[PDB]
């Protein structure tokens, strides 16, 4: 990429599990701003990482699309729905084939929660993402 953003703060370490034990984070999700343009990843949970077999480092300052994980099986039309769910105010599920990185495939359904601020405009991205059929 030509440009990147940083500016993430280091957050407490010890009392996030806590948090982890205590919220449902047994799904897979990921948070990006809404208000830039390419929608980057500025937060990832733990199940994500093993669902793919990425890592934080790699897809953080990347677009929550994930366009990375299309191979020859997948949707170009859910691709665009992907794209296109980030452009409305409201809560959006797509159904898409993504790869792992050992080599093998599966339809993840991605949906897209919009989070809004103290003022009612969306201001973040939550993406899920959920195994609808291994293939």
């Amino acid at each position: 990429m030509p440009v990147r953003r940083g500016h993430v703060a280091p957050q407490n370490t010890f009392l996030d599990t806590i948090i982890r034990k205590f919220e449902g984070q047994s799904r897979k999700f990921i948070i990006a701003n809404a208000r830039v343009e390419n929608c980057a990843v500025i937060y990832c949970n733990d199940g994500f990482c093993e669902l793919c077999g990425y890592s934080r480092a790699e897809v953080m300052q990347r677009p929550c699309t994930c366009d990375f994980l299309h191979g020859p099986r997948t949707q170009r039309r859910a691709a665009a729905q992907i794209a296109q769910a980030l452009l409305g105010a409201e809560e959006r599920k797509v159904e898409i084939a993504f790869y792992r990185k050992d080599g093998s495939c599966f339809l993840c359904l991605v949906d897209v929660v919009p989070v809004k601020n103290e003022d009612g405009a969306v201001i973040m991205f939550i993406l899920n993402f959920e195994v609808v059929m291994e293939k």
